[PDB]
């Protein structure tokens, strides 16, 4: 126990309804006294890896990191206090606001995402990556089902979480047991299985993807075992219909095969920003 997790008092934690279910936890959308709503996780039993992960919970704080409260030890079952995000993950969020489906709302324009919005939400995205690279952390399944989407168009990178009971089809089943995000996996992690900070830049690349393409999966195209070969093989996404040629050549840079060949995450991020905030003129034009 090198940090401190703080606990909260089950009486501060009130029940209102469940928002989702998963394999090993549940979240229910709560109120915390400290009067704000949070969202609280529910163990199914791991009194370990609730204590572990806590514990590394408390340690990642930051602007693009879900704001992580405490935990309540206090009475079975153990709880995770999150904060509340009102639009759910990113990937539901981009699909609902792409050409797709189907009106205005109170933190988005009716729709399509413009060029605007979907550079600042892959700059936040990026932001929080540049934290995680910097604590060398390594975000093994970086994508937006495990982005969360907040009240002012905040983003913050959220799940995990059940992402492979809700999102079964984005995981390969390797064996009889173990999942892999294998079309946001790069080729190092699939041939010689090895994970690093470059492997998460690809993922993100993988993820700028997703922004400008609305929520759709990544090689949708093809099946499991024809998407491994096609990264195997070197093949890349194609530039999605709402991406500038001054995007996709970020995505690219997230794209090389070599792992030291693609480009920081800090310098990914500075491109993205500096786009976000662009003179519309600027933008127009792209
Ligand atoms: C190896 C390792 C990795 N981690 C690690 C863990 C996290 N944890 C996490 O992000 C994490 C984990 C988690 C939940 C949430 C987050 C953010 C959340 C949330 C939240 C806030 N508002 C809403 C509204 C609807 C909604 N969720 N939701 N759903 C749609 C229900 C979801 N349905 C379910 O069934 C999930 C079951 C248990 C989920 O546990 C985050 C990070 C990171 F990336 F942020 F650092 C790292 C810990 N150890």
């Amino acid at each position: 126990s090198d940090a401190c997790v703080h606990h909260i008092k089950r009486r501060d934690i009130v029940l209102k309804w469940e928002l989702g279910e998963g394999a090993f936890g549940k979240v229910f959308l709560a109120e915390c006294h400290n009067k704000m709503l949070v969202a609280v996780k529910a163990l199914k039993e791991a009194r370990q890896d609730f204590q572990r992960e806590a514990e590394l919970l408390t340690m990642l704080q930051h602007q693009h990191i879900v704001r992580f409260f405490g935990v309540c030890t206090e009475g079975r079952p153990l709880l995770m206090v999150f904060e509340y995000m009102r639009h759910g993950d990113l990937n539901r969020f981009l699909r609902s606001h792409g050409p797709d489906a189907k009106a205005g709302g109170e933190d988005v324009a009716p729709g399509p995402l413009g060029l605007g919005q979907l550079l600042a939400v892959a700059s936040q995205v990026a932001a929080g990556m540049v934290y995680l690279a910097g604590l060398h952390f390594v975000h093994r399944d970086l994508a937006t089902r495990n982005c969360l989407v907040g009240q002012g168009l905040v983003v913050k990178i959220g799940d995990f979480g059940m992402s492979r009971d809700i999102y079964s089809t984005d995981y390969y089943r390797v064996g009889g047991r173990t999942m892999l995000p294998i079309r946001w996996m790069p080729p190092e992690s699939i041939l010689y299985r090895k994970f690093t900070t470059e492997s998460d830049v690809w993922s993100f690349g993988v993820v700028l993807w997703e922004i400008f393409t609305y929520g759709k999966q990544p090689w949708y195209q093809l099946s499991n075992t024809e998407a491994i070969d096609c990264i195997t093989q070197g093949r890349e996404l194609e530039r999605p219909r709402a991406c500038p040629p001054e995007v996709y050549a970020i995505m690219r840079g997230c794209w090389q095969r070599e792992p030291q060949q693609r480009h920081s995450i800090k310098d990914v991020h500075a491109r993205l920003q500096a786009l976000a905030q662009a003179p519309p003129v600027y933008l127009d034009v792209l």
